[PDB]
């Protein structure tokens, strides 16, 4: 289907070949989804709208670390292995994102995919997996247990590089973003350091922000757009007919920085969501994770840093600070894009932002 | 003269009465403005490009604390009595805001005030104040000692509640941003948080940013403004036709917020800075503090706090959180509208953004 | 069985009644000690030494939230629910303090627990748990699902006031500090903080050190206890004839502000500092601290029944001090109530000898 | 006169050569030492004890930056320069430590100095100048500009390696900690790591701690010291008959930023062995540099090796290095800080060394 850009979205800078977090050469992505039932929730029984996104940074055979550096635009949400992060600048393993109430059976799962995997005297390198949360709680029975192990392994083991699957799915199958569907969206941008040019890859899972507050490509878009506003039952349930008939970000480079440079890139990303509008609400957990591809730590071994770049090299890291600001911009419009209208538990109804309006919309601010 | 919105620039939101920081209940803010020469610059004898601008939280004659909790956006700059404010949570004095160059001057004179106002008991109380800076380099002889001591106190006990200059004034004397001419902006919000409405004011010195990423209102409008690029000595020196013929934002809040509430409102400024399309450089000291001045300290006393807030309160913390972002997205234009084209040091000219293309631009797109 | 002061070991400071993290009114803790199996491991099959400790900071039927703030010594482990202490100032539910390989089995045992015990319109405020790790991999299979639902529930039910037991218990059971046995250590310390007094109880899960390194009471007793090195079948494993993480929580009644529960949790480090350990590249050390007088009902207007000033020295070093001196003796406590134990692969490690303990302090303090 | 080793008391670990900071190749240290008038203060006219001191982390002449990180113990305090270290992981120019009155004028006069002697295309390298402080409040007219822009630049100028001096000098010259006199403090270890040996330095300017909490080799000895407690003319002002701390570490690992931030928040584990238990108002700071690890301004860092932060071994040594070093510093300290009597006719006592020898013995035979 179409992506932002071919509904006539416009935004800054180069995007690499895939537009999206892949474009960083070794990482691999997987998803699961698990969409089954209707109707009303009861706690255990569904509906089920859920599911988990794995990240390799180094792909699925990968044994090794990477360097890495976090931000926080606002904590209330839950990132396992930051901890490890902020102390020794890597971690081993892949990134998960998933529903809050998946948070701990990932976590388990990715300790259980190790074993007959890893070598027993490196399992130990594999106990604190990095599990992030955004909260499905409108769509889906949150604690109902409808994500499984196998769910999880089939993501681990599936993952691949080349183009990612957006929108309805994985770890963003259940959410809503902007008061439309929300979901998974990534973009990435090609930046010239120089006689160097570094990729930057994002992928966002989105469950934050409001339609009043939404902006795409500096327009505030919310009041242009003409109904789609959520439902229950037939029966309009937010905005002016009401009554009548947190943030995941994923940041993958090439570019060989050292990890506390990997959190200036992390710091980044706030920027690129304030040009779309949003305000981080008191319960939104907003978080962001950089780690690069080519600064990568052996296991046991010599850390790998092909080339050092200077902090103070407005140059180079300028062009990598704006390839965040802009792909985080484009992702969070990707995701928007590529997300479909769900109904889900409780009979909640949330649309996908409607192309056709979009599209109009895009048309008649840049002819 | 007009301020962004007399131009025709959309804002969301409403401001407090003054549409400044002054707004909140206590502060006062004063100015010291150095211009004194022109052309060739030699270090000791300008030209002379700077000055002081002072934010009491609560009036010049306070001897006590104000909570407070700070943001980094990008830590490339000096703000002193932070690692006070991260502490402790609070901070004593007034805030200065000025020039590189300027810091040690300020700071000893901040201490050199009190003597004589203070009771000697006191005194110990006034020996970390907060000064922070961005650079006026390209405008200003940095080293040269243009600002005096006398300078700085005729800011601290000139400084007054009511209208707040902006423009090529005090601190921003010298600042360039967005490559248009930088300086000091203000704005304010007054948020409904249920039957209480609290004042959010923020004002900022600028000196950061590129053209080519400036969006006023959304507008990418660096390549819509035609000319204007800086000169030297009557030649393009900046843009396509070059050869031819820091942020410090300081947010003051009735809020009785506690410091780690604080410290949220603070990283919402990145937010308000993202939607004006900036990416911060690598060089680039983007910092944020913000104060309540409804939860003072009394010196030595207890703590007064008069009313107290759920962080987990949606309705009251969303509404101070997008005033948050709302101000500092219309301090940043507002500055910008204020300054005025200037030439300074070695000749080097900067242009105020243009009024009368800023409004017809506005006038386009917004009919 | 003896404590750490019973052997003759001095300590700094009062110490509450209980001489525990519960000599803060309401706080309960639970243990549920897992230890089974015995000879070599197999991964799935034990032999298990794990559990969990539960602590309940305003006790298991408080639906409320606690301000906290924590810190940071070494951060390489997992404590969850502390992106949100560091943002909002506060936590949901309860502490557990586990095996590093239980951590996942542990947090959504929790969210479980929650379901039909709270309201649905509260279920969400049961969704972000806290759970802490330090690893216990020479003793446990830990890899293994030793740890059950169950023995979680178990301990969330069954947590109490009053005296807690200490040692190979709950997380501590599999664990290793300085060289001897690890395990579960508590203390507390009554400060006068101006005029009027408070509590600090520190509770700890120790797994760090080096026996090099150990000081109790500032001796450096390493040295001068002979034998008690670990083990595996017959074999000395390490000292001399070779071959032949720490989770501190803390308790207070002061009616502290988030950011002021931040520096308390700092002053964990000077506390562990006295005792010796240079914390280790892979240590995961780390402390929270929480008000049980700051306490924030769910979706109401927070309860702070008297507010302190962060420059106020007569009040604030009192409180720190208490940290400190808790600390300290909460470390030695642990030592002092974990008993040798044998575990996987037939590892053993012995307990801190307590009779040579007690001469070397008689010799040192007579 | 004698350090601490010299009394009896025993540390852990290996020293350097120099037993100080500088045992880290190219480390300049300089003070300046401002000790003038005697009796009642009169804010602006003394009496002076105060002073800065400087530390080149590769020398006085060098433009160029180290990978620096740092650590919070209470930050009720400031050191400039911080924001910049956190952020970019490297600062450019000297570290100045002074009294508390004095970070002004030290931040414009490294300024100042800078001014003539850096080219001008490199000045605005040194715009963030690194100054810390401690309060010298009860020996030292800290309002009244004793300080001078000549004494800056002469502990800039004079500054050199080999032996530190330490005790009643430069930032610490009015200084009290532990209830004794306070001052200037320094220690290195040489540490095995693997098959490498490096070594941490530690310089301290301590201004910290309680006489009833202080521990010297684990002996809680501030009561078994008899007397030696302050004074205000011939009255005894506190104790029974009563009628902030920098730590800069330097170290020639090749460490990273964030493996730096590591190494300063081991220096919290060496002030904890002493004793103290960081008072409210305590700015207790701890900066950690490596001069292996460099950054030539405007070019390619420069990073002879490389070290895994999960590799025990090399880490584990650094770690156990900074602790020791520390530790050994603050009581370094201690023993070089003699009695001075200052403003206000306040009188400060330096641990008595014949007491702490005796004490010494008896625990160590
Ligand atoms: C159907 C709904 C999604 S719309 C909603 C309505 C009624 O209270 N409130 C909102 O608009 C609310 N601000 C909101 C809407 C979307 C995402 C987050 C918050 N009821 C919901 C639902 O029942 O889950
Ligand atoms: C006159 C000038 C301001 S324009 C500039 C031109 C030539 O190199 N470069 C820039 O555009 C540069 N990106 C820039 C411009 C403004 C603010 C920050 C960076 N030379 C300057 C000057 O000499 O001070
Ligand atoms: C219902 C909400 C108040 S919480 C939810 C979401 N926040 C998260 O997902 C976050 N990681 C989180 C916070 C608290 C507990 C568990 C998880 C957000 O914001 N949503 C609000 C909404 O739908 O309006
Ligand atoms: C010339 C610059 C590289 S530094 C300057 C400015 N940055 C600051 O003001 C900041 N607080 C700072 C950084 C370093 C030393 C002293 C102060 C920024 O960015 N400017 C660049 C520009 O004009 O292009
Ligand atoms: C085997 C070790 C290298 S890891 C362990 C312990 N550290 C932790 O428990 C910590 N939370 C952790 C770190 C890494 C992965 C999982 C958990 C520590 O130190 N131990 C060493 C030892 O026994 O020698
Ligand atoms: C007089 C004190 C209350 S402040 C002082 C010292 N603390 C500092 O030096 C610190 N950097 C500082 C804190 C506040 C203002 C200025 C400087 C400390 O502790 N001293 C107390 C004491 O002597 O009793």
């Amino acid at each position: 289907g179409p992506r932002a850009r071919d509904l006539g979205v416009p935004f800054e800078g180069t995007p690499g070949a895939l537009n999206a977090i892949t474009d960083v050469a070794g990482v691999e992505v997987g998803h699961t989804t698990v969409i089954s039932g209707d109707g009303a929730m009861v706690i255990g029984k569904g509906p089920y709208r859920t599911g988990v996104t794995i990240i390799h940074p180094l792909g699925k055979t990968s044994l090794d670390g990477v360097a890495a550096g976090r931000a926080v635009i606002n904590g209330t949400g839950e990132w396992t292995g930051m901890h490890l992060v902020d102390e020794v600048g890597q971690f081993l393993g892949p990134i998960a994102l998933t529903g809050t109430g998946n948070v701990g059976l990932v976590h388990q799962s990715m300790m259980d995919w190790s074993v007959g995997k890893v070598p027993e005297e490196a399992l130990f390198s594999r106990l604190l997996p990095v599990v992030a949360e955004t909260l499905d709680n409108r769509l889906n029975d949150v604690f109902g247990h409808g994500l499984t192990r196998d769910h999880v392994f089939a993501a681990l083991d599936g993952a691949k590089g080349g183009p990612v699957a957006e929108g309805n799915v994985g770890g963003g199958t259940g959410m809503i973003a902007y008061t439309f569907k929300g979901g998974i969206g990534t973009s990435s941008r090609v930046v010239s350091a120089g006689d160097t040019r570094y990729t930057v890859g994002v992928l966002v899972q989105a469950n934050h922000g409001d339609r009043n507050d939404l902006r795409i490509a500096g327009v505030q878009i919310g009041k242009e757009i003409k109904g789609a506003w959520p439902e229950v039952n037939g029966i309009v349930a937010a905005g002016p007919d009401a009554g009548k008939p947190s943030l995941l970000i994923v940041i993958a480079t090439d570019a060989p920085l050292m990890p506390h440079q990997l959190e200036r890139m992390a710091r980044r990303a706030a920027l690129g969501v304030g040009r779309n509008g949003s305000t981080a609400g008191a319960l939104s957990g907003e978080f962001a994770l950089a780690f690069s591809t080519s600064h990568v730590i052996p296991l046991g071994g010599k850390p790998r840093l092909p080339a050092i770049i200077n902090d103070t090299d407005s140059e180079t890291m300028n062009a990598l600070f704006r390839g965040v600001v802009q792909a985080t911009e484009e992702a969070l419009v990707n995701q928007l894009v590529a997300s479909e209208t769900m109904t889900g538990a409780n009979n909640a109804k949330v649309y996908g932002i409607p192309h056709d309006q979009l599209a109009r919309i895009m048309k008649a601010r840049f002819p």
